[PDB]
């Protein structure tokens, strides 16, 4: 599908058997979930943004359908306002920006 | 101009005679840019995103080309960590995202 950015980029996702709304975010290197349960071991890490910084928990090699379109890579759970998908993800699925 | 999501999709800008690098950023609304020193009248406004708020100077109707293409719309001047090029701006340039 090609995304206009009139509105938001927002896609259904399915991760951890759980369906949710996410932003395809080009602008982000990784992708950060909302508050989740996500199965497995995870790890403490510190990501930044245009505010300061927040505590997150790196879960790796997790799958996630985005739009029908399946990819596993690193997911990051934590207080972020928003749910993102991230490059990580996003090359993972074939997206690329046009103009 | 195609993008891969690979790297960062980093464009050069021209905003008041000034060269800049820019983040073409699907996940901000509004354009955000480090601290210059723009013309015209400006109003106090506070943007929130991953860590917090940060206080920005809105600034309406200002020319940027990005890219060598054309655009007039809102930009907020204040302390973010990278130039970020948001959907006000993208969609004038014709940005669609392609997977
Ligand atoms: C979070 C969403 C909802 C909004 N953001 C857009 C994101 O694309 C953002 C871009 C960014 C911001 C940076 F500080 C540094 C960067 F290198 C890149 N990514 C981000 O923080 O990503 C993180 C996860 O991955 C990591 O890699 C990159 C950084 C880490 S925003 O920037 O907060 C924003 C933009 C405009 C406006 C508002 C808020 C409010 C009014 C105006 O419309």
């Amino acid at each position: 599908p090609q995304i206009t950015l009139w509105k938001r980029p927002l896609v259904t996702i399915k991760i951890g058997g759980q369906l949710k709304e996410a932003l395809l975010d080009t602008g982000a290197d990784d992708t950060v979930l909302e508050e989740m349960n996500l199965p497995g071991r995870w790890k403490p890490k510190m990501i930044g943004g245009i505010g300061g910084f927040i505590k997150v928990r790196q879960y790796d090699q997790i799958l996630i359908e985005i739009c029908g379109h399946k990819a596993i890579g690193t997911v990051l759970v934590g207080p972020t306002p928003v749910n993102i998908i991230g490059r990580n993800l996003l090359t993972q699925i074939g997206c690329t920006l046009n103009f």
